[PDB]
């Protein structure tokens, strides 16, 4: 059985940490609220959620987290309207992906309305740390970690679910869109089908440091992804990716890789492919993308926008890809970038509560 | 630039803990020695390595350790004779290892000597918890984690690195190739020892118990290359196509984790001279036509967990292949661990071994 978020207990802070106030740059990830959520599984089943001051974990030397990356995330946006109401993004989707993440590293299951709840009664006790100026949020970080004091390669009989937050700044800040260039070298492979690359996992990560630090080397702010021997875009840095062009069959369209193995299912992806269908003002395709095709539309000048989607960037632009030392030239900024802008727009407006919208969750 | 031994702090553990005894046989890596190693990093550098009382680890909840897997590990074993003198096996190939996957991941580079020293001293301190009967000995497990308080995927400006100390205690196995999983690509990070090529492999071993296999062999690219076995590296005593007889493992490619055992078994064997050792790929393909024909003797897995481990049967595209080791002696598999027990109790005297 899961943890019931009418069982929650609060334990308020006794030493509450000063807030950063209006005008002082939040970078991300690096300021935390108050109070975090804590869950403990163990031989008995899940014990009682507990909304506890923001501390330091305690973890046995031989917790399975640390030697075999029994771990795994979710990312998801708060949002503050200008009228103070806290509402966040999807997050059925965000509880949806945790559990499949949780099922591949046979950690344990819990009922996904009831963490949404002990999630959302967190964000209510630490409700004034989530920012109202113009593209901030609070970001929401929920992790699942195995916590078996043992050496041996096994299911956890042991693990700890925890939610900390982040108030985090526009990603864009002052209004004004900006692109990222990438290095696309073949070299470095993100995931394999028959692997975990459509998952979030800590796994996933820490292998591609090394990789963006050559991308920073080379002039380049990020890395994209490439698979097979015939080059399939996969991924931007974090972000899934997206081209909007006038495919070979002469048919304005908007394509983005399929779920294959390969791509993480991104809340934001889902959200671009459900606002441009419902439109119906173009063709929206999930289809494989490779760099030959790449390559083809933009010395046909078919390509119109190129971009990233995801939780910390929204919508990003990408005006240039570094393949076989040669610079490509995308015509993102050129074009506006007017479906980028109005992806933005639409989400902002969701989000901040300007439209009314079923995709809202309120606090 | 490094943590040196020589600035070592000490601080001895009042209150002991029960040590076992085969009043009750111990499960590999839950029982736990008195001591640990821990030294902290930060971007002006590394702090002062001490030796301290086991204890838990206190970590900030946005640790890039937990979050992006920038952790790496190591295991080695340590064996004492008869004589009570403990000697630690191979040890300078882990540490060659143990910074490479540390510069993998972005991790602070040590001197691979000054850790090997500081780890000597916790042995040391903890000599008698080192067991010296037949086919038991203690297990090593270094460790260097990520340790940045930000959800920022970036070079951690902070690190840990810890030592943790366990007593350790032939039967073949059945294994499970399905070439819908995958451990590593080329290009990837399977050839280093990261915490992130562990976990994945929890389900798909799970999956091999529920088909009626004990360790699952991984299979790798179109023409479905035998890669490792389970946390084991592998090799295969025949007959090859051309006639000659040979003990092959796959090469260093890039989906291979470099084994001190298989590095171990592929120098002792070319020393005897008596058949000819080659790294070269394994083909499902290849294995099958040489079943078939007779031509294989014994297929084993490496590592210093199981040393050397028979393999009698493999579960492939709904076919059972029985795998001949256990009818053929298992001759080379018992030379091997005989001369490897020789080696590692101290019997015979070797450079391979670092005296506590
Ligand atoms: C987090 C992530 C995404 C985007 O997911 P969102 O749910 O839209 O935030 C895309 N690709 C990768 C590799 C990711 O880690
Ligand atoms: C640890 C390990 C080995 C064997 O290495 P040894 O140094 O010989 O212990 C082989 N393959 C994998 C995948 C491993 O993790």
């Amino acid at each position: 059985s899961s943890f019931k978020a009418a069982d929650l207990q609060l334990e308020m802070t006794q030493k509450p940490h000063k807030k950063p106030g209006p005008g002082e740059p939040l970078v991300f990830g690096k300021t935390f609220t108050d109070h975090m959520l804590m869950v403990e599984w163990n031989d008995k089943g899940w014990g009682q959620p507990r909304i506890q001051p923001f501390q330091n974990l305690t973890l046995h030397p031989a917790s399975s987290s640390l030697h075999y990356s029994l771990q795994l995330f979710e990312g998801m946006k708060a949002f503050k309207g200008k009228d103070q109401q806290v509402r966040l993004f999807r997050p059925w989707l965000n509880m949806d992906r945790m559990l499949r993440s949780a099922m591949r590293l046979c950690l344990p299951s819990f009922d996904k309305l009831e963490l949404l709840e002990c999630i959302r009664r967190l964000i209510e006790v630490d409700k004034d740390w989530v920012p109202d100026a113009a593209g901030t949020s609070l970001y929401v970080r929920p992790v699942l970690i195995g916590n078996e004091p043992s050496l041996g390669v096994s299911q956890p009989r042991r693990a700890l679910l925890f939610v900390i937050l982040c108030p985090v700044g526009a990603y864009f800040p002052g209004g004004s869109v900006t692109p990222v260039s990438l290095l696309a070298d073949p070299a470095f492979i993100r995931a394999w089908v028959g692997g975990v690359g459509n998952y979030k996992l800590g796994g996933n990560y820490g292998p591609t440091v090394l990789v963006q630090q050559e991308a920073l080397k080379r002039g380049c702010e990020q890395v994209l992804w490439l698979y097979g021997p015939d080059h399939q875009l996969t991924e931007v840095g974090t972000m899934n990716i997206f081209v909007y062009w006038t495919h070979e069959d002469g048919v304005l369209e908007l394509v983005t890789p399929p779920l294959n193995g390969v791509i993480l299912p991104g809340v934001v992806r889902q959200s671009l492919l459900d606002m441009a269908q419902t439109w119906g003002e173009f063709r929206v395709v999930e289809r494989t993308i490779t760099m030959k095709q790449l390559l083809r539309a933009l010395e046909e000048g078919r390509v119109r926008e190129v971009f990233g989607s995801g939780t910390a960037a929204q919508v990003c632009p990408v005006h240039r890809i570094l393949y076989k030392d040669r610079n490509l030239h995308i015509p993102t900024m050129e074009n506006g970038p007017e479906l980028i802008l109005r992806f933005q727009k639409e989400l902002k407006e969701i989000q901040y509560g300007i439209r009314a919208h079923e995709w809202m969750f309120p606090v």
